């Protein structure tokens, strides 16, 4: 049940940003020490640094393709029967959806084909396995499927289900295509996309990997790619409490967790406990203008 967080600076909106008032220092993997380490400085006080220690730093150079050579591994997992979860937290801005739904090489659809190779590849071994996911919004508490909605936690299997939401079967590159192609509409900022919206829930993109193994061996692992409600400062106090909760909850799976206490910890519980890993995403902006909620966001992910 290993839980790692990696920190991703995305490129500045050149003509809309700049660093003239604040730095942000990315230092070399210390293999010695076995993370990577950056310096956050205000220039109203640049006698104060703020470091902060992360299994991985993406810098501006670094694009989605890079970011997915160290998130494939994690998300192969799943075949082997482990739940992954990997977070998008950062305040709106930061990069959360292109990170996690840009066309091509977001994190939801390099992890499917990167599956969908594995799969190919097992089959090879005697392996069958059958893909299906699920795209489901929580918006104050309460779940919407983006493509009455009851969580059904089943003890035997240690799997979850939502009643009355929509799944499809992942059987062809074209039925993954209008399905990303429908979430990104929805997510990504567009005039016609519900960005305020989509900027005050959270979105969970879940998969369920299926294997059968006619050596007699069985398999099932989920993965739930969850793009974070932005965390800049009652719907406000909803969220608030539920990114709160989350870090709760993470932090203490890394030392009584407080999983029933948000709809989106409830949910996921299964995914979050075991041997399941999870993979915290905190994406910061490199501008001045968003150093204070950087800051905010930074310190989120430490005590993560
Ligand atoms: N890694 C990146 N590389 C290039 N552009 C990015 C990157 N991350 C975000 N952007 C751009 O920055 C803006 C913030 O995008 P978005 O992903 O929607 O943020 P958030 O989901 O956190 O609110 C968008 O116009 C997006 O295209
Ligand atoms: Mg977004």
């Amino acid at each position: 049940g290993n839980i790692r967080v990696y920190c991703r600076i995305r490129p500045a909106l050149k003509n809309l940003e700049n660093s003239d008032t604040s730095l942000i220092n990315v230092n070399e993997f210390d293999d010695n020490s076995g993370v990577q380490s950056m310096e956050v400085t205000k220039i109203q006080n640049t006698a104060q640094v703020h470091e902060f220690k992360f299994d991985k730093i993406f810098d501006q150079q670094d694009t989605n393709v890079d970011v997915f050579k160290e998130v494939g591994q994690l998300v192969q997992s799943s075949l082997d029967g482990y739940n992954v979860c990997i977070f998008a937290y950062g305040q709106t801005g930061s990069g959360k959806t292109f990170t996690m739904l840009n066309p091509g090489d977001g994190i939801i659809p390099s992890t499917i084909s990167h599956i969908f190779n594995w799969i190919n590849k097992l089959k090879t071994k005697g392996w069958d396995y059958k893909v299906n996911c699920e795209f489901i919004e929580i918006y104050n508490e309460n779940i919407v499927d983006l493509l009455k909605h009851e969580i059904r936690h089943d003890q035997e299997t240690k799997t979850t289900t939502i009643t009355n939401v929509t799944s499809c079967k992942l059987e062809s590159e074209e039925m993954v295509e209008i399905i990303l192609k429908k979430a990104n509409k929805l997510r990504s900022t567009a005039s016609t996309a519900s960005n305020e919206h989509s900027s005050r829930s959270h979105s969970i993109f879940i998969i369920h990997l299926s294997g059968s193994n006619a050596t007699g061996a069985h398999s099932y692992g989920t993965l739930n790619l969850v793009d974070l409600a932005g965390s800049e400062r009652r719907e406000t106090q909803n969220i608030n409490k539920s990114l709160s909760c989350l870090g709760d909850v993470i932090h203490a799976l890394g030392q009584h967790i407080p999983f029933r206490n948000s709809k989106l910890t409830y949910l996921l519980q299964y995914s979050l406990t075991g041997d399941s890993k999870t993979l915290m995403f905190v994406n910061i902006s490199p501008s001045s203008s968003h150093i204070n909620e950087t800051l905010n966001s930074l310190r989120f992910a430490s005590k993560v």
